[PDB]
């Protein structure tokens, strides 16, 4: 009932394309159940790539597609930070990841011939795990990430109601200065981050300033944390632009709008620290139906 | 006189290619290239599984000043060929990467840039990758009659004696691919097009094909002798945006490249490859790999 592309972990490589609808709003419904049937078969054919993909709708289109019945937390993303983490919010996500990149890229291909000229790709970003799992800025990128089906099940799918089996998606593509970077020392960067760089410990949070990365973002209510899946992924080329593309499902808007505010100084007025060496450069909120509910889209 | 490690192997999953032209002081290239075929054999160290080889190459007017002008004999700027159907972009310095793990290729180039640093201007870097059954984007498989096994590789591509001995010519060159112009034409107008067939992959006959089909342009005879080439060469880009092939050979005889080019390209018999109805090249350039001894040599 999930779509495939929320819960395989550990993913070697990913595409995400992001689109504006140039066409009729309807357009997108048999072009959905196509895109969703193709990555079926090509699981058939590579039953080795561990292949998943997603397809997610901005809040305009989801409202007409959905004639405003549930998704109720969706909304246009807004700025953080008043501006601090923009906002580049489109109507259709796709998000496609496996352990094979070739397999991504058709199925890539797959998803652009099933939309056509409806649509109007704003960008299509390549992501890698690059070595160790790292972030490029060196730190191991994934370790408190919800793992195992049954969890991530719980902290990303919608348990019930008329969007059961369906998702929130947040993305943001972010764009690392790595000399500024390395002209930090270690314990810096360390102290940035809230963990340590070669051997991957966390820093008491006692211990680390709190607009450390995880003083921003690993946030509990009552004792309760407010988790969710990430699948971001390094992307971009060595002499160019490259950094991470962060991209989390939840099955609350919630959560990660929490996150976000934490970050970007509006909950508590503190920044968070990697803002030192990279920044967002774009932002969108998404909504990932159930498969049943893009069969009967039409 | 042992060879640079990127030259022979078969069956890369993945490249990336940096070509950059000069900034400073040509004698900046001394340090540099030692420091980085250093970084490549701590990469090789590391990830032993990755089975990682690099080349560093250099451009006509560099070669000359490091070498002194000793040997290379072939070595040119690389011309524009049908009068500029094949376009000219003879850079400085090529650097070529290949490995079974594109995380390592990404840390080899960050390395490389590293160990250049400013003395360099990065003019393109480009990340190939094997698409499926080692088919180019076109559809059509790539790498059927390239040369096979280490043996036969060394005999095409690697000089065999005299002061460039374990040396190499390198000739690049990016395609961009017009696959809705190729998807217009029928299959078999395809194969025609290459010379093979497309799903089986079997070469059609040279009496059965055009003059105008790419192996009519390619497989090149002197006296009985084929002019044999190693090609490199991956499919590149994203599926929305620019992509294509990113063509790249070795070869102990500059010669056999250009003959390969000057049929192509019209300048022999008046007729160019049939593939330039859905492809053209944008970049071009001729370099010389020297011998791993010669670059401790620099
Ligand atoms: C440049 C952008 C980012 C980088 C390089 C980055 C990197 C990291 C690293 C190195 C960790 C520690 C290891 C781990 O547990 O995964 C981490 C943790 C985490 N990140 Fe980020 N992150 C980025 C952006 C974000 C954003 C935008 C959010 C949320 C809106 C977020 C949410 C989280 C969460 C929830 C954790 C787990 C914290 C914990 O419970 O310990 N990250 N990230
Ligand atoms: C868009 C650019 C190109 C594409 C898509 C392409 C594709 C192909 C394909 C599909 C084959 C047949 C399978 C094989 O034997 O590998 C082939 C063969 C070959 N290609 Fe190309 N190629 C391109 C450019 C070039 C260039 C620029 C050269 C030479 C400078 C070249 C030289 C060769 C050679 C020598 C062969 C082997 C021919 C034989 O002996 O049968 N190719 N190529
Ligand atoms: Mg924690
Ligand atoms: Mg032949």
């Amino acid at each position: 009932q999930v779509q495939s592309g929320i819960l395989p972990e550990h993913c070697r490589a990913a595409i995400w394309i992001e689109a504006n609808l140039k066409g009729d709003v309807n357009a997108l419904r048999e072009a959905s159940k196509i895109f969703v049937d193709n990555v079926a078969t090509f699981q058939a054919k590579f039953p080795d790539a561990k292949l998943g993909a997603v397809v997610a709708f901005g809040n305009n289109v989801w409202r007409q597609l959905s004639g405003g019945e549930g998704a109720d937390e969706l909304k246009d993303f807004p700025v953080y930070g008043k501006g601090l983490a923009p906002s580049t919010q489109y109507d259709l996500l796709i998000h496609i990841l496996s352990a094979r990149h070739e397999v991504n890229f058709s199925v890539a291909q797959a998803a652009l011939a099933a939309f056509g000229d409806a649509i109007d790709v704003k960008e299509e970003i390549h992501g890698f795990r690059w070595v160790e799992e790292r972030d490029l800025s060196g730190f191991v990128d994934g370790t408190e990430n919800p793992a195992g089906e049954e969890t991530r099940r719980e902290v990303a799918v919608i348990k019930d109601g008329v969007d059961a089996g369906g998702s929130y998606v947040f993305v943001q593509r972010w764009e690392h200065n790595l000399k500024q970077l390395n002209r930090m020392s270690v314990p810096d960067q360390e102290m940035m981050i809230g963990r340590t760089k070669d051997a991957n410990e966390e820093i008491d949070g006692d211990e680390r300033p709190v607009t450390s990365h995880l003083s921003r973002v690993d946030l509990k209510e009552d004792g309760k944390g407010l988790k969710i899946v990430r699948q971001s992924l390094p992307y971009g080329t060595a002499s160019g632009t490259h950094g991470l593309y962060f991209c989390a499902y939840c099955a609350r808007l919630y959560n990660i709008e929490q996150q976000l505010l934490s970050m970007f100084g509006d909950t508590d007025g503190k920044r968070d620290a990697m803002l030192r060496f990279t920044k967002p450069v774009t932002g969108g909120y998404y909504f990932a139906p159930s498969l049943e509910r893009i069969q009967a889209l039409g």
